[PDB]
């Protein structure tokens, strides 16, 4: 297979939040079969970012998910051609983020082309006022719809000062070539920023994911 235990990551994100443009590029590595990955992100345009960095982290590849033998792996199946996904993230206070990622493979490195667009975040909200701490772990529900894979997850950001800020995710994954379709299943996720400088110009982001079924 084209999927090897150790692979590299390279990405560029171009986006905007409340109409203000920015761009971030990253370099990382991961273990597709263990569902582990790490990366170093750097703001190239639009910094210092005037919004909570956390609204970006889950946009920074389900190929990095431990898939058991009894569960069809939609993602690892799609390479070398690769796959792409679209997502809408609806926050409880009206803020909404749309994102897309086109994932291709070059040798042993995945290449991401990411677009990010968020709007309607309240000026006094947790995002614009950067009052988030981290995302809580989550469980994504994945199911097939019209020959493609859909995935929804109830997300929540812990807020500095107590409480949580809820956001609902709705994603569509599209393999660039025909692959076997899986049965309804789940993917546990745990994303964490391990380090970063004061204004988040540099960020070290890690993620751990594992799939499973009833």
């Amino acid at each position: 297979s084209v999927i090897k235990p150790d692979m590299k990551i390279k990405l560029r994100m171009e986006g905007a939040v409340n109409g203000h443009p920015f761009a971030i590029e990253g370099v990382g590595l991961g273990k597709p079969f263990e569902g582990k990955q790490s990366m170093d992100l750097k703001v190239k345009e639009g910094g210092p970012l005037p919004f909570a960095y956390d609204i970006l982290t889950t946009v920074f590849n389900r190929v990095f998910a431990k898939y058991p033998e009894n569960i069809v792996d939609y993602f690892k199946q799609s390479f070398p051609e690769g796959y792409s996904w679209e997502r809408s993230m609806n926050y409880e206070d009206g803020g909404i983020c749309n994102a897309t990622n086109d994932i291709t493979l070059d040798g042993d490195c995945y290449i991401y082309e990411i677009r990010f667009d968020g709007v309607n975040f309240p000026a006094n909200g947790p995002v614009m006022q950067k009052r988030t701490v981290k995302w809580e772990p989550s469980t994504e529900k994945l199911y097939v719809r019209d020959g493609v894979l859909k995935g929804d997850v109830n997300m929540a950001l812990s807020l500095e000062g107590g409480g949580h800020y809820r956001c609902d995710f709705k994603t569509t994954y599209k393999a660039k070539k025909v692959v076997q379709l899986p049965d309804y299943h789940f993917v546990d996720h745990h994303i964490e920023i391990k380090s970063h400088d004061k204004d988040y110009s540099n960020v070290n982001l890690h993620e751990h994911a594992e799939a499973h079924s009833e």
